[PDB]
């Protein structure tokens, strides 16, 4: 079978066929006529009966006694004379002739279909999303009349309410009816545009013009949409997208869809509306000109448990504008308390033709209705009540309902209308139980629904109070909105083993992982034994700073929206942007690193750049408001951000610009000199006051005045020597003079012929290389404070540091062989310790000459200079493979033709190689390439196959030569390009290198260095640019700080305003307004001029 | 050549990608040396005994559907950028301008018509 | 997932069945370098019978992949087959191969020194040359890296649309 639709739905027919409502009929023909014109209770004549039974009720009798008594001419029902059977019509249609020719499946079942087996075709089988409300269009079923103005100000909001919203309209299908104006709605306002509205039209099949048509298995059946437009036929209206059509086995008679719509709602209204959201999905009745059946309908409603609101518009004159009018007229209690009634008896009937007894009947109904005037509501276009029907219709569910304010609210959070519930939830009246609005706030974190986050602050809720250590694990646990793939896998990086299933996520474990993509020695509050303490037990459970920490996890979350909104609120805004590039950035990496090929990498780099210019266009408007404020901004400790600094976060994250900024620059420049007041030409000046002290008093110093604000800081001749060499400028020019004259010593030492024992410069070069070392040692450990592990990885981050590791290694490696070496030799080089030692300094020199580049990336010019080689080098690998591989490819043939006589060796590894290689430098070895040539240089090699030898080298060189080595030429070019494109902003980053690095440097040396160390560490034992604030000041640069958010916005925003597409966009939207305010001139000015005709006489 | 293939390089790879993953998708377990074994035992297994999703065709139908959905939201996304672009938004205002131009004439023609004829009720 | 499913599966894996194949290939060459540049007896080595090895069963794959390929005709699959380079090359690379073999296989020896016989040296020569091959088929595999993987569609590139230069 394997068919659901087919197997589990039916379709009844009428198996029995008692006389047409009485008597056959006359007309002498008689038995004749009885197939002519005698049909059935069932609406069929004989013929359209057509059952298998009913077919032997043509050919001799019918299924009845002699004379059939008259309780069982009543006996016909839909219940017991109709055999069920499964359907025939189901399918799409295919409105052929309407516009596109619109598609709208159909099915043919039972009045008796299980309510559940219709929910189960709704959602199951047409794959249709369960609605957040249900719309149920009642009005009259005989074709009927719509002024202009109101049907486009009708087809705007109700299509609103059902596109806002994803509601199910119901109606019933049929265009005699409502049907035909929702359609209208449909087609002006091209009802969905790629946003779809689903509207059922649940019609009886036994009116359905065209029944035939659809019948067939899953058939597409099309289906004329352009009879006569007055003639009122049961035509399925073309635009509705899906039709349920009720089966009672019968033809012509109405009446079989009354209880399968409302058990429909029914049906509905117990289905949760959302995963958390434990209501039920709303439901509302709509009124459009009803006739009198749609009184009682109404009625039927405002009793039933849980009641239905109705909203009953107006226009056209009938149950639509009647019950506006007596709405209008009942007290507020409900019972009319004038004596008005033969009045209202009077409107009754010129709408409604009675004459006394129904009218009065008719209006015993109302005044019931007039009793719950709370769940009923008038949208009258005149004087323009709600501003719109979309409101009123969705605001009808908040009103008269008496729900709680909590659920008020929560229905406009699934709906996701901040309008409705701005303005009509948080007003006066409202109670607000202990919980409710926090429990909001969860759910509209949860659901990443900003708009209202924004509204549940400014309407009354702390988010200090709010944010708990249980609901932000509930966030970070939840998979209810936009999540991160990658945050599982980062926690199981963190957790060295795997986890048990149903592991829910931790906050230590967050901060496993925020440590690991903060890197350095970043180290999270979630981690330390405080809040470890206070977890494990889980006032105390509060966070001081809740907008911190749902900032990184909006962004831990790849909640990017969320994560906007959440940095304007609160405290700290440039270090927030500035973790926020961080945590995107290493995410990125790892993304980048992984296995995976997707737009993970390049969507979460693009998020750390926003972030990045956030933190540069914030610096640049503190900036100008208050230079001094903004350089506070930078070096303030960040106590909550592992004690650190907005300079180092944007440092951590690579992020140029801001380390580039005038701000950070002016910085920078203040410790580089220190006491120092030279504005030009201060290298010399220092190094001539170096090599002559007393040139240090013909120098310009600042005032203490000048020295005073220095946002990072920490005369007499003796505090001019004290200013001078503990000014970076000059530990600089002092380690770099003695470093050049350790280099030429050394380089003497290596050139000139080495004895026994070292010379002089040998054991100044020695105890040279013996300080740095112990220098650098202490640089780890007194380096940014955390752990030893942490310490390492860092400072092995840096290229000099692991060269100089190295070359500090090889030159003792080197000493000790040098110097422990027994000379059983006069010569020397007969001993072979020895000569491993020296040739290990020849070697080691050279890391030595390459630190003299980091010296030199200190001027402006030759810096990026230095950055490109590094590029070059590091990038290069894959282009020099590939010319490893020409290499061999020709080394090896050539060696293997030219010397075919030998046994292995080494020396055959050499020789593939080496010649091979000289020639990518344009060496052809020109008298070697012919062996058998007379002026060959190698004649003994001439031999069998020799003659393969130059074209094999025409081949290579033309290869490696010309096309390989430059391609690599074309890689190097492009890193020039984009090098020199930004070449200022490289240099002023490596300037914050240097600068810190010189800072915290000591005053000598590293020959004379020893003695900073012997002297400093007994004033431990004995006895960079972070500026420590008290809570007051703390206090005014977070008020700075959130000023100069709000003037980044504001300029941001009268920017976007000011734009020139913004400018024709609201033309074009004012000029369109205009054109019917003219018509709407253009109109009145004819009730003018007729009316003046009219006075005229 | 060099400029041109970098501009597009993570594209040439994501391509080179596909052949690569083919051809080791189709290739035996073992190596060309011990592949004679994949070989000998797989010949034997036909004689004595790439991404392609064979779906039926009530998934075949849903699938076209799917397809018929997003090419109905292409259109529908191409027309409302369209519609939202800044020459389309200068045209439609333009032409509607124009309209409106004849429209307040056809007030200022119209307010003659009732100030003149309140001067013939003035009387 | 028990012991057994778990090495079924790692072995039917294409990232393993590539680098399974990669340090073979690997192997292979290095061996048939070591073999062109020593000396060559009047047997093989063991070093050469296992490069033998490895380009004949290497070759009965490559008919296999041929003839199980995509669904069509035989003239089809072989106009396909022989659309890319690298199945150019290593169809050179096969049949020169055995032509050398045979040669360096086949020869009578009346000579003692092995390079008096020119038979002989012919099918050495052979393997002098046809290696070439088998360095430049490496650059397939290591197209496989996101990095390198352009640059040898450069190279290509540019070998293959400077004709009219070097003509000049
Ligand atoms: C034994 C001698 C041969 C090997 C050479 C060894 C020497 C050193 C050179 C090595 C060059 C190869 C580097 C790549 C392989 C390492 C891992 C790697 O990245 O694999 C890649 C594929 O790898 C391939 O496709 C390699 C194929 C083998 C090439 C063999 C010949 C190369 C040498 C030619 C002969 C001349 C030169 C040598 C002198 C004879 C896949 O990497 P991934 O991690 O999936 O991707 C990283 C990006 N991610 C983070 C986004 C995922
Ligand atoms: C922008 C740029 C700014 C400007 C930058 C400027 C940079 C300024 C840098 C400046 C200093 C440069 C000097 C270093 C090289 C000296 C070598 C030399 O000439 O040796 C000769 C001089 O005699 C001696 O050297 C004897 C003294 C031994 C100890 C060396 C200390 C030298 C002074 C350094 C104090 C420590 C400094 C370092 C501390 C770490 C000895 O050779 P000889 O006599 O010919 O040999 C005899 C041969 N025989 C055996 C055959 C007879
Ligand atoms: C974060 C920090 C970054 C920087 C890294 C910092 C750490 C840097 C660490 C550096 C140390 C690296 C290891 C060196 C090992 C020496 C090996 C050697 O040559 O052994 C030889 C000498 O061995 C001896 O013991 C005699 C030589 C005197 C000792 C000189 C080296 C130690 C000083 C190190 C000062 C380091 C200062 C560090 C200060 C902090 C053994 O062989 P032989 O005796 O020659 O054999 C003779 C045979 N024959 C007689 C037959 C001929
Ligand atoms: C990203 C990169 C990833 C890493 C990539 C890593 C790639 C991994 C690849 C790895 C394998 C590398 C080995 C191949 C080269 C060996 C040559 C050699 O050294 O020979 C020597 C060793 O002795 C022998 O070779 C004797 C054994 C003969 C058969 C060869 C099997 C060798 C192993 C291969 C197994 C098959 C493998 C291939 C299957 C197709 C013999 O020389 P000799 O003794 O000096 O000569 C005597 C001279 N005499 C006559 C003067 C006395
Ligand atoms: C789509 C597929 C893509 C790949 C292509 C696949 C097909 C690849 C096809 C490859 C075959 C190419 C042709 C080779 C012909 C050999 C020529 C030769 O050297 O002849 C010589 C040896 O001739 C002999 O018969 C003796 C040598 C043994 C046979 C070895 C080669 C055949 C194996 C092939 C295995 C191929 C495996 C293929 C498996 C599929 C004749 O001369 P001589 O005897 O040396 O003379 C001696 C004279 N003297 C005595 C005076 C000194
Ligand atoms: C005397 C004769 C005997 C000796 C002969 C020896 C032969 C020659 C041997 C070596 C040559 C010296 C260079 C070695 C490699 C450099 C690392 C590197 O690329 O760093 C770079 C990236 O990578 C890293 O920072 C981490 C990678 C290295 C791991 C840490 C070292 C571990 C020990 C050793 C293992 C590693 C390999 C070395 C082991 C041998 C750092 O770049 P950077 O500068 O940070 O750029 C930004 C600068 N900025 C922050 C200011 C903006
Ligand atoms: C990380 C630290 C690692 C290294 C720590 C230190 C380990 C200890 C290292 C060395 C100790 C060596 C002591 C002697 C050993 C026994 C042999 C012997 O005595 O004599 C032999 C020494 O032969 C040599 O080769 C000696 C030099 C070896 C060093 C090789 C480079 C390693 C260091 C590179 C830098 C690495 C650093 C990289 C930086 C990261 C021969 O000399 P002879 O006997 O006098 O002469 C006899 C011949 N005659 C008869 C012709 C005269
Ligand atoms: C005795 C002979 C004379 C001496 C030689 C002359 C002295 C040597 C000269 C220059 C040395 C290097 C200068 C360093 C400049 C600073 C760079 C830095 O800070 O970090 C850089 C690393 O930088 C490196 O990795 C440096 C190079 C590694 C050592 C190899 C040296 C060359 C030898 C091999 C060549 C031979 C091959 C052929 C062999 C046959 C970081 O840059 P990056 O990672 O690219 O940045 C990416 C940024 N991103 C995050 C946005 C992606
Ligand atoms: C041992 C010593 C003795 C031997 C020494 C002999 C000397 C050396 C001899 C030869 C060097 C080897 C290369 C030969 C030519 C390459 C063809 C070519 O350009 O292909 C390219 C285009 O063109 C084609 O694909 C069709 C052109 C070739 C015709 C088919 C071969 C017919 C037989 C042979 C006649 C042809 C000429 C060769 C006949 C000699 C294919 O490019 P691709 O890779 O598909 O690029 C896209 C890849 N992608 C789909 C994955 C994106
Ligand atoms: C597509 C397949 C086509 C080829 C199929 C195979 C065809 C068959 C091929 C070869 C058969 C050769 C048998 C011998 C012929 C008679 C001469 C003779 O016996 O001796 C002579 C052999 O002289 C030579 O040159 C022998 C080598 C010829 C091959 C040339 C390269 C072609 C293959 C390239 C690759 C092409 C593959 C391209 C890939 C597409 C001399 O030697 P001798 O007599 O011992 O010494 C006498 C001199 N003495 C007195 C000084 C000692
Ligand atoms: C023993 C010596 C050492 C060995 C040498 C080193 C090893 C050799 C190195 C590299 C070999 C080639 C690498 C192939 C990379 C893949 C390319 C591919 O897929 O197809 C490419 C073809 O590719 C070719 O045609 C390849 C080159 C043909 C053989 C000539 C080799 C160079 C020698 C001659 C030079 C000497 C001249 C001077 C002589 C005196 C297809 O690319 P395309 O068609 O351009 O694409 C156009 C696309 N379009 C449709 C948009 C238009
Ligand atoms: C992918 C690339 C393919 C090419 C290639 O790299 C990888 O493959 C490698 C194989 C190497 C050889 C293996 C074995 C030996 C034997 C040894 O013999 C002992 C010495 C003797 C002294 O007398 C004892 O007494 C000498 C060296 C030699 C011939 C190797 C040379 C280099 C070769 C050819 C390498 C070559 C560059
Ligand atoms: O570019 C800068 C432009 C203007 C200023 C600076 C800049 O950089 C600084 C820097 O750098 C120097 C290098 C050599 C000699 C003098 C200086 C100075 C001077 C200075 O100290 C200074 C003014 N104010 C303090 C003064 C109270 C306002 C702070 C910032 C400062």
């Amino acid at each position: 079978q394997k068919s659901w639709i087919e197997s589990t739905l039916t379709k009844r027919e009428c198996v029995y066929i008692i006389p047409s409502s009485k008597d056959p009929h006359r007309c002498l023909p008689g038995c004749q006529i009885c197939q002519q014109l005698v049909r059935c209770f069932c609406g069929r004549l004989v013929k359209q009966h057509a059952c298998f039974t009913a077919s032997l009720a043509m050919k001799y009798s019918d299924v009845k006694l002699g004379e059939h008594f008259n309780q069982a001419i009543e006996e016909w029902s839909v219940e017991k004379h109709t055999e069920q059977s499964p359907t025939d019509a189901y399918g799409v249609i295919n409105f052929q002739g309407g516009s596109h020719s619109y598609r709208a499946k159909y099915v043919r079942l039972s009045y008796d279909t299980k309510p559940e087996i219709i929910l189960q075709l709704l959602l199951k089988e047409w794959q249709m999303e369960l609605p957040k409300l249900v719309i149920s269009v009642h009005g009259g079923m005989q074709k009927f009349e719509l002024h202009p103005r109101i049907k486009q100000l009708l087809g705007k909001g109700l299509i609103k309410a059902a596109v806002t919203t994803g509601a199910w309209i119901l109606t019933g299908g049929v265009n005699t009816g409502v049907a035909k104006h929702v359609g209208d709605a449909l087609k002006e306002h091209a009802s969905r545009s790629s946003r779809k509205i689903c509207t059922i039209g649940i019609a009886p099949w036994g009116v359905i013009e065209n029944r035939n048509d659809l019948v067939g298995r899953d058939v597409v059946a099309p289906y004329q949409t352009l009879l006569n437009p007055l003639s009122k036929l049961n035509v399925l209206n073309n635009l509705h997208s899906h039709f349920i059509l009720v089966d009672d086995g019968t033809v012509g008679k109405y009446g079989a869809e009354v209880r399968l719509r409302r058990e429909l709602e029914k049906t509905i209204n117990q289905q949760r509306i959302h995963a958390r959201i434990g209501q039920g999905v709303p439901v509302v009745a709509l009124i459009f000109e009803g006739g009198p059946n749609v009184i009682l309908t109404v009625l039927e409603y405002l009793q039933e448990s849980p009641p239905v609101p109705v909203v009953v518009c107006e226009g056209t004159g009938r149950a639509a504008d009647l019950l506006a009018y007596i709405h209008k007229q009942t007290e507020e209690g409900g019972n009319l308390p004038d004596a008005a009634e033969p009045d209202i008896i009077s409107t009754i009937k010129k709408t409604f033709n009675f004459g006394q007894s129904e009218a009065v009947h008719l209006f015993q109904t109302m005044m019931e209705c007039m009793k719950k005037k709370e769940l009923i509501t008038v949208f009258h276009i005149g004087s323009e009540d709600h501003q719109d029907i979309d409101v009123a219709i969705l605001t009808a569910l908040l009103k008269g309902t008496n729900a709680s304010a909590f659920d008020q609210l929560i229905l406009t959070l699934a709906w996701d209308r901040v309008d409705i519930a701005k303005n009509h939830v948080f007003v006066y009246g409202q109670q607000w139980l202990v919980g409710s609005l926090e429990q909001a706030m969860l759910d509209a974190l949860v659901m990443d629904r900003v708009s209202f986050v924004k509204l549940l602050i400014e309407n009354g809720v702390s988010m200090h109070k709010f944010l708990t250590i249980p609901r932000l694990e509930e966030l970070y646990n939840t998979k209810q909105g936009p999540t991160n793939p990658m945050l599982f896998h980062l926690i199981r990086d963190v957790k060295q083993g795997n986890l048990p299933p149903g592991y829910k996520i931790t906050l230590i474990d967050i901060g496993l992982v925020i440590e690991y993509l903060m890197g350095g020695t970043y180290r999270c509050t979630y981690t330390r034994k405080r809040f470890r303490l206070i977890y494990n037990s889980l006032e105390t459970k509060r966070f001081p700073y809740p907008l911190n920490e749902l900032l990184i996890w909006a962004c831990l979350m790849k909640r990017q929206v969320m994560a906007r909104f959440l940095w304007q609120h609160g405290e700290e805004s440039m270090a927030k942007a500035l973790v926020a590039c961080k945590i995107y950035r290493s995410m990125a990496y790892e993304a980048k690193q992984s296995d995976l090929v997707d737009d993970t990498s390049e969507e979460l780099k693009q998020y750390s750049n926003d972030f990045g210019q956030l933190a540069v266009e914030l610096l640049e408007q503190s900036f100008r408001q208050d230079e001094t404020m903004a350089m506070k901004l930078l070096t303030y400790e960040l106590k909550n951000w592992s004690n650190s600094t907005c300079l180092k976060l944007a440092v951590s994250s690579r992020l140029r610009p801001f380390v580039a900024h005038t701000c950070t620059q002016m910085l920078l420049s203040d410790m580089w000199m220190g006491r120092l007041n030279m504005r030009k030409n201060s290298w010399y000046k220092v190094i001539l006051s170096i090599l002559v002290p007393p040139a240090i008093l013909m120098l310009e110093y600042k005032t203490k005045a000048e020295m005073s604000h220095i946002p990072q800081s920490q005369l007499p001749i003796t505090r001019k020597f004290y200013a001078f060499y503990h000014a970076p400028i000059v530990k600089f020019w002092f380690n770099t003079l003695a470093y050049l004259g350790f280099l030429m010593l050394y380089t003497f030492v290596v050139l000139v012929k080495m004895e026994q024992l070292p010379s002089v410069q040998e054991w100044i070069v020695i105890a040279y290389i013996f300080t740095y070392a112990i220098e650098k040692v202490r640089e780890v450990f007194m380096s940014e404070a955390g752990k030893i592990s942490q310490k390492i990885k860092v400072w092995f981050s840096d290229y000099f540091n692991v060269s100089d590791t190295i070359a500090i290694i090889s030159f003792f490696v080197g000493f000790g062989l040098r110097f422990g070496a027994k000379w059983n030799y006069i010569n020397a080089y007969d001993n072979h310790v020895f000569v491993a030692g020296r040739l290990i300094y020849c070697l080691n020199i050279i890391f030595w000459y390459v630190r003299l580049l980091d010296f030199l990336a200190v001027n402006q010019q030759a810096g990026p200079y230095v950055m490109m080689i590094g590029k070059m080098v590091a990038n290069m690998f894959y282009i020099v493979v590939i010319m490893a591989l020409v290499l061999l490819s020709f080394g090896v043939p050539r060696k293997a033709i030219l010397y075919p006589h030998e046994e292995p060796s080494w020396s055959l590894a050499k020789d593939i190689v080496f010649h091979p290689y000289w020639m990518i430098f344009g060496e052809v070895y020109a008298y070697e390439i012919d062996v058998c040539a007379n002026d060959s240089t190698l004649p003994t090699i001439c031999g069998p196959g020799t003659w393969l030898t130059p074209f094999l080298q025409a081949v290579y060189l033309f290869v490696q030569y010309i096309i390989m080595v430059n391609l690599l030429i074309a890689f190097f070019n492009n890193v020039y390009l984009q090098v020199k494109a930004i070449s200022n902003i490289v240099w002023k980053y490596q300037r914050y290198h240097f600068i810190m690095a010189y800072h915290e440097k000591p005053v000598l040396p590293p020959p004379l260095i020893i003695l900073s160390h012997i002297v400093s560490l007994f004033c431990c034992v004995c006895k960079g640019p972070k500026l420590f604030l008290t809570e007051e000041d703390q206090k005014k640069l977070h008020d700075f700080e959130e000023q100069c958010v709000e003037m980044y916005f504001d300029e941001k925003d009268d920017k976007f305003n000011s734009g020139s597409e913004e400018r024709i966009r609201v033309t074009f939207e004012r000029v369109e307004q205009m054109s019917i305010q003219i018509k709407e001139v253009g109109d009145r000015v004819n009730y003018i001029k007729r009316s003046l005709q009219s006075l005229d006489s």
